[PDB]
């Protein structure tokens, strides 16, 4: 029996509207191409009940789900299973707007109407991208977008594969885009997201070795020239660090052991490196919209290895 | 697995939507130990407004309201009948024939009027009460839901039964029971004829069921108009359909060119066989129907001395 108990009652209008509509969407055929409407298209639900299952869903609520044919795809073309997405949405409630699946392996942010319409415009070329690389990108990886309507406020979230490994611990994280650093406050939290120049001063390298860097720079290169064919720029480069050694301080899982295809954007340390790490690198916030940030991003993630 | 909702209208299609949409609803939430009264005034609401989306079969908006869900859910188990049949039998393929039926001839759906709603609310608690006190084992419509269906902007209310048929034996004649009425020449010429009480007086047929079958089907036919005379309803009618156990033989054999009146109790629930010393061996199906509605009580002892006389 799946309850969609939730933390805040949004979110058990999050589970209840993936449950529906990937139910909805296992009974409509898969294409043997998308067509233009599909980037057009929508799924919109209301729901008003009355005195029947109100115990943890709002009696009245709106559902809906942007492209689902497209997103659809999508998920598929980033190998992810449609009923393996609805169990980490409805399995149990979403966790820390920012959250995650239960299991860890899916983020959920809340997005503004416009950043939205910037999915819209760029969707169709996104599309074709994840196609032409064959799903192997570090480009954020959208698997639904979703506007929920409940108590007459809209809230719009866009449901994404996480960059970091959803059962190593991530130790440290660095946002790296001028110059930017972390505030005395922002370097007070448990976590902080340091930005690029208290990187810099600190000094840490990450030794992947030839072999493994010369793949991953072709990657980088093709995501930002793509995204600099589109005029997208201020997007950024997240990178978390594990270190199996601090981890250490009947099945048993091993120290830094991940699965790849489950934790996608991981790569673990070279041969001759000082600590035995496992790095999550990818690009973020790429909906708020020039091509020279394209080079100087790709020239500065060039020189770390 | 696909269910793709493919109907000759689109009504249908809302109604097999909505009821796989319904059940499954219900299928994530719990069995109450009793119902509540908020349960008998309660109701599901959905409004589906896709665009460029799932057009195929459904329209791109509809909309599908169900009443009493955990009412109707509760009476379906009181029937004995598991939800997940009532989906499939629903879903799999359109029903086909305003009144249809199933494709696999258990259910029936008769579309109802407003009022109809109305007077279904209005006896719902003291009909749940009636069901529960004789375990499901009654002579009356058993309802299994009720739902409006609204399709280009027009409600549509309709209500699942179980048919009073067999889902597998032909009904190969059929009367309906109650002054004096009788059947159309326009509907003598049909297909299958509704014959009324005079056509059946006029023909003289008889049911050899045997002393035991007989009287239980008496005694509960008692108790059932009592407690529709206790509902002061009245206009309501027997239901009688015959089966030829030979004929079904013989036509099945004929089908070929191209066991024998065995039934299951806990499917065909208005059958009974034939007496074992009787002409042909036959099968009958009997039940109250129409009862969503001169005076009740003379119609209670009227309608039950009558239908006393058409038995052996
Ligand atoms: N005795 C009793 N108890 C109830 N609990 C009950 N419930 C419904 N009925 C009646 O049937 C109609 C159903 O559609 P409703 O009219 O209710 O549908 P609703 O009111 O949402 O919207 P509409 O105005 O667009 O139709 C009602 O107007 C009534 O005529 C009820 N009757
Ligand atoms: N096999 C079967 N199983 C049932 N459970 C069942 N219930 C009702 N019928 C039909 O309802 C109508 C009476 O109901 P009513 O609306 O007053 O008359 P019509 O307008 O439809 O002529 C008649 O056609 C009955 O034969 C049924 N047939």
């Amino acid at each position: 029996v799946k309850l969609f108990r939730a933390s805040e009652p949004i979110l058990s209008v999050l589970m209840w509207g993936v449950n529906h509509t990937i139910n909805e969407l296992s009974n409509v055929p898969v294409p043997v191409m998308l067509m233009p409407d599909d980037f057009k298209a929508y799924s919109k639900i209301k729901v008003d009940n009355h005195l029947f299952n109100k115990e943890n869903l709002p009696s009245r609520f709106k559902f809906k789900e942007y492209c689902p044919m497209v997103f659809r795809n999508l998920r598929e073309r980033f190998g992810i299973d449609d009923q393996d997405y609805q169990n980490s949405v409805t399995r149990s409630a979403p966790i820390n707007r920012f959250l995650t699946t239960y299991d860890r392996r899916f983020v959920i942010k809340t997005v503004s109407s416009e950043d939205v319409a910037e999915m819209h415009n760029i969707l169709k070329k996104y599309h074709q991208f994840i196609v032409e690389c064959h799903g192997n990108t570090l480009l954020p990886q959208f698997l639904g977008m979703y506007r929920l309507t409940v108590d007459g406020v809209e809230t719009y979230m866009v449901v994404m594969r996480n960059v970091f490994s959803h059962r190593l611990t991530v130790h440290r994280k660095y946002d790296l885009k001028v110059a930017r650093e972390a505030s005395d406050k922002e370097k007070a939290k448990d976590l902080p997201t340091f930005k690029d120049n208290d990187f810099l001063n600190e000094g840490q390298k990450l030794h992947v070795g030839e072999e493994s860097k010369k793949n991953f720079l072709e990657k980088l290169k093709r995501d930002v020239e793509f995204l600099a064919q589109l005029k997208i720029m201020d997007y950024s480069l997240l990178v978390g660090i594990h270190d199996v050694d601090r981890a250490e301080q009947p099945r048993f899982f091993g120290p830094g052991e991940f699965d790849p295809s489950v934790d996608v954007y991981a790569m673990k340390s070279h041969e001759s490196s000082p600590k035995k790490e496992v790095y999550f690198m990818a690009i973020i916030d790429i909906l708020t919209p020039p091509e020279q940030y394209s080079k100087r991003f790709n020239e500065f993630m060039s020189n770390i290895l």
